[PDB]
């Protein structure tokens, strides 16, 4: 039948292709004997390179009833998994007769199911046996033992991640092909009396080890113990109800919403009997309480929860998982089960394998294998070179496999960490802790910075602008003061401003525990104004710098389905501040006396609900002074006519004193800011306008469904300003119609979703590079609009706070999470000032990170090169350096240099530059290559300079050990130490990304040591320093030839590195079209950028 089924996954980002290969063969035995005898076969190559491994010990079957199956995905990479076993599962609307032996697999937390007659895998799982049929069956529960039935085949609410063992990541990461050469390098190193280096890098690698392992560990426990939740539930069935844990129950399980201890719901379930009051902050991101009414036995019927998202008329009916109750307000049967759930498709995806869009330390190791085939024809002219002077077969052996190692370093990649560390460290310095360092280097090309209103660049809660009074006796407003001003105008029954501060603090339920208050964020900001907030008893305490007393009575609390709140109570002589009611300008201005009314009850609303603030009413009640008793009870509905309101009082996101400069400095650094949010469009924009994301004096543009349909794939969207309406834009190339001026676009969510869904792809792109303003968005939302940024070649990072959204901090390239340090899950940088300060400095650090890593792998690389070179000049008289001449340029000429020349801060102003970060190009290679060369040229100087001298010991060919004191062996060594002392001088970074080398001192004094050590060695060794490291008598004159050809040297490599070696790939980007004109593709987004700002904005 048919064996390999290609289907994309229902999230577009990944896509498989699952081939159903055969279990074993005869062959296995085989297999087995002819990999393992040898011992780094199987366990090793062929778990590096699985391709072969399944073309061996299996063939082919169409016929998936085998053991275990491979599994390939659109990046390359293939794992293998069993076949788990079922005994009995009748119905075929579970995988939607009888099916016996079910057969399934789990590949990244997606179940795969195999149904029998259609011969083939499916992962959806909308369908599963619901069996609601009708409501009388519903509230049944399930009877009988068919939990069990319906838990084998769906598991529990529990959603852990694959909780690996110590023995299985140390096999995962021990284990690895480099790791492997490094053993073999040890082996050698021991093998050829090697044993002080050997011991270093044996230290360094374990060093290595021991971080890579905690670093894991820690990520897993953190990813871990943010999906973990158990909780006691009250019900499982109608009949005989009690209390079991949250992770036993099955899809048909009813269980009772209005348990004391159900603080927050467990699984989306339909609500069957009563109403809730829910929380949505971290699904969705509303803060809100939203209502929930029970489900009716229609909506019930046309339940389709295959699709992740679904009408509004069906939100309304059942229940979200992982959300917080208000308050308990109920009955309700779960709809599903584990990770196939709202809050579980969005958990499986940040498990996934990431792409690892930063191939620095891929192209790391590509360029150390392109040394292994360059040290692999070494090896061969090393051999047959040793072959011609007939030396000892284990000299030989060991001097030509070493002439590898000594060509790809074993250092390398340990030695490309140093400078990130020394970032980390510095990091958590600066009160930011980062979990992944190697993210620290991806820092460095940030291109676009996300942010979020919520609580990153805005702070938490609601704050108070200021008041608006009625102003009775003139009808227009007064000036807004932000301050008291009950005395200064009479405007003498009552006063505006007294009865509004009056009101602040009247119509709430508020209660003190220790200095901060109990009630909710809404009305707790409202009493600390003015300071005469009253708490206990009736009086206050007022300030020295004369009000009336204070007093309430008869408090109530403010509903938000009816929006009304009235107070009626003495506080001052007998018809002064007595009635005191809080609302809403939404209705009751129709209902507040007409006189009252200064004509501004509906524009300056309109003004404000336009300016994104929150206005709320307040109004002093007309009733006479004769209804005042300690026995008094009377119904709202009697109180609530008349009701003309007396002010209003404004809410408002206050942002953060220093996010206005931070975003001007990311503004100026020539890095693009969006905002990426939960809330409405109206406040979000004027927050983007206080901080500087869409520029002063810049319309913005909303899409709105107007010219077409609602949704559901046709409809005509008509692009209109915020203000200054009927200023259109072309739907096709998103321009301004003249019937450059910023554009500044602000989709809303919705909307997003329909041109991600169905839109032109240019028109996509011109969206999303316009963008700036991304309101009314669900992380789902957010993580799809990051992976846009990422899929147009933005490198954008992530800024927001807490952990709700962390599917967009994973997703994004840089997820810095401004919550505290134990309270980050999932976020690679964390940081516990609570301002955007941080993004200069993550960003700041990464860049100096960047630069110094590819300063160490240029020095790495030519570390590897000058001693190739000077061992290779030597191995034509089979003569090398010394055994203590080695481990001194491996031990205090290259660690030491690398460790101090990356350990300098960046530079304190935040450059418009970008450092470059791909580690194949011409600006990295040509300067690398160019180095190389003039070292070879000026070790070969070196050495035709001492085979001329009177005084030449030549080297002797000798077989049973190879003779290291002649005169060719010491001018290749020092000259080699001075190239290796001057190249990290040189490498060394400057000025526009990081510290200067005069401004920092411990590279500076770590150069000046290495380099008078090597001096004094030169010019006066004692008599102890000639037989310990076999050096050779030299001339005077010819030490200062030697020292010479240093300086020489490096005045030669700091001119071709500052220079000349740009000039050269400047020249060699000049002559790359004359071989292949194709100009080599840009960015998509500066594509897109300047063909709009260009051609677009051209053809007026």
């Amino acid at each position: 039948g048919r064996s390999s089924q290609k289907m994309r996954l229902d999230n577009d980002d990944l896509t498989i292709a699952i081939s159903g290969f055969i279990t074993n063969r005869i062959g296995f035995a085989i297999y087995i004997v002819l990999c393992v005898l040898t011992g780094g076969i199987a366990w090793l190559f062929l778990r590096w390179y699985p391709k072969y491994y399944v073309k061996l010990v299996g063939c082919a079957t169409p016929f998936r009833d085998c053991q275990w199956v491979v599994i390939e995905d659109h990046f390359n990479k293939m794992t293998i998994l069993s076949i788990r076993v079922k005994p009995y599962n009748r119905p075929l609307s579970t995988v939607f007769p009888v099916l016996r032996e079910l057969r399934s697999i789990t590949y990244c937390y997606y179940k795969f199911y195999y149904h029998p007659v259609l011969d083939k895998f499916f992962c959806c799982n909308g369908w599963k046996d619901p069996q609601w049929n009708s409501m009388q069956n519903a509230r049944s529960g399930l009877h009988g033992d068919e939990k069990a039935h319906r838990e084998a085949v769906f598991g529990p609410n529990s959603i852990d991640v694959d909780e690996q063992s110590i023995l299985q990541l140390l096999v995962s990461e021990i284990l690895t092909p480099f790791y492997a050469f490094q053993v073999f390098s040890l082996i050698l190193w021991l093998c050829d009396e090697y044993y002080y280096y050997a011991a270093a890098i044996l230290l360094i690698s374990a060093g290595s080890i021991i971080t890579s392992l905690l670093e894991t560990k820690e990520t897993r426990r953190r990813l871990r113990e943010m999906s973990r939740f158990e909780c006691e539930v009250r019900v499982f069935r109608g009949g005989f109800w009690r209390t079991f844990p949250s992770s036993d129950l099955v899809p048909g399980d009813v269980y009772e919403v209005s348990d004391p201890s159900l603080t927050q719901i467990p699984a989306d379930s339909l609500l069957l009997t009563g109403d809730c009051i829910v929380n949505e902050s971290m699904l969705t991101g509303e803060s809100v309480a939203v209502s929930k009414t029970p489900a009716t036995n229609e909506t019930l019927a046309k339940l389709n929860p295959a699709a992740s998202t679904f009408s509004h008329d069906v939100d309304k009916h059942f229940l979200y998982c992982g959300t917080k109750l208000i308050r308990a307000r109920a009955v309700a049967l779960v709809v599903r089960t584990g990770f196939n759930t709202t809050r579980g498709a969005l958990v499986r995806s940040m498990l996934v394998p990431k792409p690892s869009k930063f191939k620095f330390y891929e192209d790391s190791f590509r360029y150390l294998k392109v040394m292994g085939c360059l040290a692999g024809l070494a090896f061969i002219v090393s051999l047959v070179n040793f072959i011609r002077l007939k030396l000892h077969w284990t000299l030989i052996l060991l001097r030509a496999l070493d002439l590898l190692t000594i060509v790809v370093p074993p250092a390398l990649p340990a030695t490309l960490t140093i400078g990130t560390s020394f970032a980390v460290q510095r990091l958590k310095g600066k009160k930011i802790f980062c979990t992944s360092p190697q993210r620290v280097n991806v820092g460095g090309k940030i291109d676009l910075m996300c942010f979020d209103k919520t609580g990153t660049l805005t702070e938490e809660g609601l704050d108070v602008l200021g008041i608006r009074v009625a102003s009775r006796v003139s009808n227009r407003f007064t000036e807004l003061l932000t301050n008291v001003d009950d005395l200064t105008w009479s405007c003498k029954p009552l006063d505006p401003y007294r009865a509004a501060l009056y009101v602040m603090a009247s119509c709430h339920s508020l209660r003190i525990v220790d200095g901060v208050a109990v009630g909710d964020p809404l009305e707790v900001k409202m009493f600390e104004f003015t300071g005469w907030s009253y708490e206990e008893g009736f009086i206050a305490g007022e300030v020295i710098s004369a009000p009336p007393a204070v007093g309430v009575l008869r408090a109530f609390d403010f509903n938000p389905l009816l929006r009304r709140s009235s107070v009626i109570a003495r506080v001052v002589g007998n018809s002064g501040g007595y009635a005191l009611v809080k609302g809403s300008p939404e209705c009751m201005p129709e209902i507040c006396r007409p006189e009252t009314l200064p004509s501004d009850f509906d524009e300056l609303l309109s003004y404000y609900t336009h300016a994104g603030y929150r206005v709320i009413a307040c109004a002093t009640k007309r009733i006479p002074k004769l209804n005042l008793v300690s026995v008094n009870r009377m119904t709202r509905d009697e109180v609530e006519s008349g009701l003309d309101f007396v002010g209003f009082i404004i809410f408002e996101n206050k942002l953060k004193p220093t996010t206005t400069s931070v975003i001007k400095e990311l503004l100026s650094s020539n890095i693009g800011t969006v905002m990426i949010t939960g809330d409405n469009i109206r406040t979000a924009v004027s927050v983007a306008r206080q901080c500087g994301i869409i520029e002063e004096h810049a319309h913005c543009y909303m899409p709105r469904f107007i010219e077409g349909n609602a949704d559901d794939c046709n409809a005509k969207l008509r692009w209109e300003s915020i203000n200054n309406p009927a200023l259109e834009l072309d739907p096709w190339t998103l321009l301004p119609m003249p019937v450059i001026r910023n554009y500044a676009i602000a989709v809303t969510g919705d909307v997003f979703r329909w041109i991600v869904d169905h839109a032109p792809t240019d028109v996509l792109h011109r969206m999303l590079v316009l963008g700036k303003v991304y309101a009314r968005m669900s992380p789902d939302e957010k993580q799809e609009l990051v992976k846009k940024f990422q899929s147009i070649d933005y490198s954008c990072g992530f800024c927001g706070d807490g952990a709700n959204d962390c599917a967009a901090l994973k997703a994004a390239d840089v997820g810095i999470s401004l919550s505290e340090a134990e309270a980050s899950v999932a976020a690679p940088f964390t940081s516990q000032i609570f301002d955007i300060r941080c993004v200069p400095e993550v960003i700041r650090e990464g860049r100096a990170s960047l630069v110094t890593s590819f300063s160490c792998f240029k020095y790495m690389s030519l570390y590897s090169f000058i001693q190739f070179t000077s061992v290779s000049f030597l191995y034509v008289s089979a003569s090398n350096l010394g055994d203590f001449q080695f481990l001194y340029i491996d031990l205090m000429l290259i660690l030491p240099i690398a460790v101090f020349m990356s350990w300098a801060g960046p530079h304190s102003k935040l450059c418009a530059k970008r450092p470059v970060s791909d580690l194949v190009s011409r600006k990295v290679l040509v300067p690398l290559l160019s180095h190389v060369f003039v070292c070879v040229m000026i070790q070969a100087l070196a050495w035709v300079a001492v085979r001329q001298q009177p005084w030449y010991i030549p080297p002797i060919v000798d077989t049973e050990k190879s003779n290291i004191e002649n005169s060719e062996n010491t001018t290749l060594f020092f000259a080699s130490c001075f190239e290796y002392i001057l190249s990290g001088v040189v490498l060394n970074a400057g000025r526009p990304f990081r510290q200067s080398p005069l401004e920092t001192w411990p590279f500076l004094s770590a150069v000046a040591v290495t380099l008078i050590a090597t001096l004094l060695m030169l010019l006066v060794p004692p008599y102890w320093l000639f037989e310990f490291m076999q050096l050779t008598w030299m001339s005077w004159t010819f030490k200062i030839t030697l020292i010479a050809f240093g300086f020489v040297y490096f005045l030669i490599a700091w001119t071709g590195e500052h220079y000349l070696f740009l000039w050269l790939a400047r020249f060699l980007g000049r002559m790359r079209q004359r071989l292949f004109k194709q100009p080599k593709q840009r960015k998509l987004y500066k594509i897109v950028k300047e063909k709009l700002v260009f051609e677009n904005l051209y053809f007026q």
